[PDB]
């Protein structure tokens, strides 16, 4: 049984997620591999063989690849323009889009990881025709924009770019002295720490600033910091609402909690590949 | 000699500027009237007769009106959604777009005043095909966006919306105690006042925040505060550049000084009317 597919790959420091989506919009396959294993034969050979084994298995023809990176990506989506925190060399990233195209025999585009999460969340929340802003609080504060039916990256591809309002800032505060609880449980025991409340207020000001400037239909809040036990999502939303201009955008902007699931990112990439390289 | 024209009107507290632009892109007429005089017969009758006298004079047919207000304007450009600081009643603004259309026999759109200045500056700087951000420092901090060949207003028309970083903040500081110099000469004598330097740093942070989020090709800096004698434009640009993410957008965003001339706003409105209602 033949299949026409697109490939979605989300590239992490420890794992790589990979999804195959049919022309019909069906998820044909999803897998998670360890990054170290995939790149052992060289990055291009590794990805090429990871994808091609599944194409051969499902008798699939691949019409394109969207690959996610925790890094800045050029306007034309072909060049990684910041050093990603991945176990890859400078040489590996060099001319990667062309090398992947030659090996995979289909177009290849790159995307910043937060656009993949944004795409999953926009499609899942029925927001594809709206102006949507996403704030992803992880190791740093990640912001993304959905506009005109696609992720929006500005003039040079770097739209949506805080030292002390991030996962790194929380880690550095935690590390100041010995704690009776693990870092992952910080919000269970330290939600009311003066420094933690200042971080939440800051994040709130930043989110509210972005909302006042874009005037979106909706705002998706998420990131790895929001997945931590006892993270006060309701307090952050209420803090942000204090700074929204009234009557509009205060009375009309809708707040959505981001989906946090293993394959969302890879699936997001597959959805973007489908839009760009099909129907 | 027949003429096909569009009307551009910029509405101020003291004066109203009015421009007629031909289908051929020629400025046929410009005039400045006192707002009080124009509205003496009622606002609709006043504007209708101000425009119609010139149409009769030039034997002109009007294909549309873009009218500027120091106020928020709805997404569909037909409703003024904040109270403007003009000598008009609530009743005068009510259903104004329809009343003007019936009287003038052409389509009528409204625009926030800063979009008119933005349009003049974008066309004059050959930036119509770029992503352009404008920061207009007047009584308040006004921001505007040019994207996809036109002013961009967000989902609800209020994109681009600081208590102590504005013309009002400078006025209130000036008024704290008697001064040996007039308010208009504040930057000649008080550029280095600790409060004035804090205002400039704040404006810089705000401008830099907007640039980091939109990642524009260019930024137009202006407003009535920048027209004041000795305003340190170079210091503000240098302060803003400290906060721009490097290499991009720091090494590629271009800074432009806004044009400050009597009819720029009315002309901006005429340019928008031409785009919307001609060729």
């Amino acid at each position: 049984k033949q299949h026409n597919v697109v490939a979605g790959v989300d590239m992490g420091a420890t794992h790589i997620r990979f999804c195959l989506r049919t022309a019909e919009g069906e998820t044909l396959h999803c897998e998670k591999k360890r990054t170290a294993e995939v790149i052992a034969p060289g990055l291009v050979s590794g990805i090429g063989e990871m994808i091609d084994e599944q194409l051969r298995r499902f008798n699939a023809r691949c019409h394109g690849l969207v690959m996610g990176f925790p890094a800045l990506v050029s306007k034309d989506k072909r060049t990684i323009i910041s050093t990603p925190n991945l176990p890859l060399t400078a040489a590996d990233l060099y001319d990667l889009a062309d090398k992947l195209e030659n090996t995979l025999n289909c177009p290849v585009e790159f995307s910043r990881d937060v656009n993949l999460q944004l795409s999953w969340d926009v499609v899942e929340n029925r927001l594809t025709q709206q102006l949507v802003l996403a704030a992803y609080l992880g190791t740093g504060m990640g912001f993304a924009v959905w506009m005109n039916g696609a992720p929006w990256t500005g003039a040079h591809g770097v739209a949506g770019e805080e030292t002390n309002c991030s996962g790194m800032a929380l880690r550095r505060w935690y590390e100041q002295q010995p704690r009776n609880y693990p870092l992952r449980d910080l919000f269970v025991h330290a939600e009311n720490a003066p420094f933690v409340q200042s971080l939440l207020e800051n994040a709130a000001r930043a989110i509210a600033t972005s909302i006042n400037l874009f005037d979106p239909d909706a705002v998706i809040l998420g990131g790895g910091v929001m997945d931590m036990p006892a993270f006060p999502r309701e307090t952050l939303v209420a803090m942000t609402q204090k700074y929204l201009r009234r009557p509009l955008p205060h009375q009309v902007v809708r707040f959505i909690a981001a989906s946090s699931s293993d394959f969302n990112g890879a699936q997001g990439a597959a959805i973007l590949a489908h839009q760009r390289f099909l129907p």
